[PDB]
């Protein structure tokens, strides 16, 4: 019942604790930012993750997870439990007042994708291909929605730092993976990112309990959920990026594919 803890969840403080210097300074290439962006880039660049519809589970108030993704899917669905986040996403989608500045990220995305595109173009392609920001709950068998405006089955899935942060144990985690997995077509791809062996992280007045997980657990889970792991990489949190906003030890990136058998 973590749900009660997220109610105090402050998006502005969250973003600040994870997407501002030092973690949000994409200048140094040995950072979390460059790494996550690079994993995403390299994956889609293989051109094996392609389709029409794509869904991002547990978007929170961030967009970086779709900068490279938007290029390959015309219909995109952002999601998240807290409306405060859904609202925060909007301010950025609609270029509204005081939205969060994702420039540094957009630029580094264009830098890495090396397609020569400028960030405004990419940011515009994202805002364009993002259709709706739908409320979601990974704990429901039919993940938030009985008859959602979201095209199902989505041709692809993307989740960053969600599962481990809304599940109290490795069990709910599996159940949570199973759940969202139902939205993914039988050959669809899943790009999952998460915290490795972390157990808590601040976000303003709120204090979230998370499930410390390992690469092998994450793997076994993807498998035990019906996926065929294609790539599973792990970033180890450097010292300078270990502030007091959480206790993450490292970060994982998984390119999973729903077995078509
Ligand atoms: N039951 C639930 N189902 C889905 N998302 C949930 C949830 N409970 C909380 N969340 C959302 O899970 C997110 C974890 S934070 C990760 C945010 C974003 N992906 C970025 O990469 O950082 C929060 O935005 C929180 O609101
Ligand atoms: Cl870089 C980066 C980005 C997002 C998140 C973390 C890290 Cl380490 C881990 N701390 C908890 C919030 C999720």
């Amino acid at each position: 019942a973590v749900a009660s803890a997220y109610q105090r969840f402050e998006p502005r403080a969250y973003l600040r604790n994870n997407y501002a210097p030092p973690r949000g300074d994409l200048c140094n290439p040995n950072g979390v930012g460059p790494w996550k962006l690079r994993c995403l880039a390299q994956t889609f660049a293989t051109g094996e993750v392609s389709g029409r519809t794509l869904i991002d589970i547990g978007s929170g108030p961030t967009v970086y997870q779709l900068l490279s993704a938007c290029s390959h899917f015309e219909d995109i669905t952002m999601t998240d439990f807290l409306e405060v986040n859904r609202q925060e996403l909007g301010r950025w989608l609609q270029e509204e007042p005081g939205a969060f500045n994702w420039s540094m990220y957009s630029q580094h995305a264009c830098l890495i994708e090396g397609k020569g595109e400028c960030w405004q173009d990419k940011e515009r392609q994202l805002r364009a291909r993002v259709k709706r920001v739908l409320p979601i709950d990974v704990h429901q068998p039919q993940p938030l929605g009985a008859g959602s405006p979201a095209p199902l089955p989505a041709d692809a899935l993307v989740s960053a730092f969600c599962l481990e942060a809304v599940s109290p144990d490795l069990a709910s985690f599996q159940r949570a993976l199973d759940h969202i997995t139902t939205l993914l077509r039988p050959g669809g791809h899943l790009l999952l990112i998460g915290a490795l062996e972390e157990s808590w992280y601040l976000a303003g007045e709120a204090r979230l309990t998370v499930v410390p997980v390992s690469e092998e657990e994450v793997r076994e889970a993807l498998v035990r959920s019906g996926y065929k792991v294609r790539d599973l990489r792990t970033y180890i949190m450097p010292a300078h990026l270990q502030t007091g906003v959480d206790d993450v030890k490292g970060v994982f990136f998984a390119w999973a594919q729903k077995v078509g058998l």
